[PDB]
DNA sequence: AGGCATGCCTAGGCATGCCT
DNA sequence: AGGCATGCCTAGGCATGCCT
């Protein structure tokens, strides 16, 4: 009954896990992840790739959706939506709504779909199984706001919840990052990885 | 026969307990509890996350309420209410009457409820066990004036009574603390404790 | 086309003048008047006399108006009234709207107005000329809320302007002093004062 | 055939010209003036009084508007309007369209204006000459974004152009000033101040 | 990439009905 | 009458997109 999605950390019986790439930490790299804070640093539209790890490949009709919550307590409850602004800035690519704040790039079956009872937005694409030779998959993902964004995130911090979802609905495996979306990715994760050291 | 609701600790037989957060004491932190206390400390219609935990799951239909009585005896017998100027404020999420002290954030399935004899007012969720590999659920409380409001609380301290109630209204168990709503709790819990300390 | 009244001072061709009573600045005094700051200081709903003064007797029909309106330039646009504790009450004499600020006592033939424009309060008695030998005319002022209430004047100051008005709704003179209403007028005349010649 | 105002200084016959309140500048006053910089500083929604003064009477029927445009060559033609966020957050009187920079607080006649050729706002006020023995009237101005808002004036200066028109719609006087609406007016006026003596 | 911007987060300290 | 309460005013300093 809660309208909070859950974020636990969930393998589940396919061994499910992310991966992320090894990025350079220039000033204004479009897209980084910091494995100390669980967080990705990535500019407004730009790709972020995710890797899907599993153990075993899961049962056909399987789905990977992503879903956007204020991490803080205190914002919990709100659905994570653009900003007006950007809302307004005929930015689609015809596929994704203008709301909504995650897109998946460079699929041909991406659906963007919205939460009758909770409002949360979610973008789903199908599970592929990786190429022969290779162990991961890597879904690009786009943030269409700034974290700062007044009368959108207005600089509150998300994270971004993965579920491998079985064609019925069933939850297969879950996880989370948390995100900050900026316009210079590698001072940001600079300063917080070394205030986190600091205090 | 009395219309002052009972504030007795009752774990029962299914061991239900409270639990909070750790928060900073930095002094305007939006909600902290003090143990020393057993005492809430939190801003005006900030979010108090509630911990409920069990030895054992309690049966379907079961039901978690929350209620607000004055902690003194000079006062118990008053009724806990929103002070007449956040009452007229429409700052209602369409689902609180403006009356209510105590309102819920984040569950479809909240019930705002009025007793017909003692006209006091609670706020009701369904019971929800845990996820697979959590000890506890939480409910996101709000608290929507201040302990000083005129005409409301003013000044006086309450006690927020939790009661774990099967689908009759039956007993399953109890559990209270004291809440004081505040400007900056960081700094009153400090005082308050500190007044403990020196006398 | 304002809706602010105008507070100018206009003594007229009658020569039309407030006087106020000395006052003992006990630290709770129920009324006190400052001449340096031309300011009362009142507790709620105490008898606040105030002096009318005039070298030529108005015509016959002549009436004398109080309004309050807020004294600094960011509330002067927001209508002086009382705060949604004290409206509710139940204290009016069957006379006095409970949501008008200031009453006026001991008149048989007192009347409350709203204005249907600007939606202000303000209350009229008529005019009435010293007995012979006297130099006066006092009625006597109620303020039901405190400066200080939440939802009402919420620390803001106010002025209180009184006018002389002829049958035909002519101004015939206008007079201004701040109020503060609170519990310690002397006390915070005395704090004013100083703060006053602190500048 | 432009589609800018002009913004050139023209008192007229009538001697039409702006004065404005000496402010304490504190951090966060709520409304500033610097005449070295002919720049008003205030904070969002909050009361900017202007005061118009005059050597001689207008004819009845005489109308005071007041419009924005940005004060930079490169954005000129660039209609000012709110910021979608605040377009959207239902902050109207019910008189002030909810795109519109500038609104008119106390005023029983104030008129919105959309230009049908160019699309610029206005906010149209009647003229009322000073009371006897008073030497200006004035005006209280709200601006309703901050220069700051994303997707609105995004840190760009405008200029708010008052004109003193009658009632055949010809122009008796025309006066400017450059405007800054920002959280600190008192920091940002004396930053500014500074910066243009250090130059 | 260096460094400014500017709303906003923070703590010190005052307020003011009210307790003693 | 003395002195505490407690929401909130004040100033310092950080934020973070963006200018240079
Ligand atoms: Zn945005
Ligand atoms: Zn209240
Ligand atoms: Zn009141
Ligand atoms: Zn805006």
């Amino acid at each position: 009954s809660s309208s909070v999605p859950s974020q636990k950390t969930y393998q589940g019986s396919y061994g499910f896990r992310l991966g992320f790439l090894h990025s350079g930490t220039a000033k204004s790299v479009t897209c980084t992840y910091s494995p100390a804070l669980n967080k990705m640093f990535c500019q407004l539209a730009k790709t972020c790739p995710v890797q899907l790890w599993v153990d075993s490949t899961p049962p056909p009709g399987t789905r990977v959706r992503a879903m956007a919550i204020y991490k803080q307590s205190q914002h919990m409850t709100e659905v994570v939506r653009r900003c007006p602004h950007h809302e307004r800035c005929s930015d689609s690519d015809g596929l994704a709504p203008p709301q909504h704040l995650i897109r998946v790039e460079g699929n041909l079956r991406v659906e963007y779909l919205d939460d009758r009872n909770t409002f949360r937005h979610s973008v789903v694409v199908p599970y592929e199984p990786p190429e022969v030779g290779s162990d991961c998959t890597t879904i690009h993902y786009n943030y269409m706001c700034n974290s700062s964004c007044m009368g959108g995130m207005n600089r509150r911090p998300i994270l971004t919840i993965i579920t491998l979802e079985d064609s019925s609905g069933n939850l297969l495996g879950r996880n989370s990052f948390e995100v900050r979306v900026c316009a210079c990715p590698g001072r940001d994760r600079r300063t917080e990885e070394e205030n986190l050291r600091k205090k």
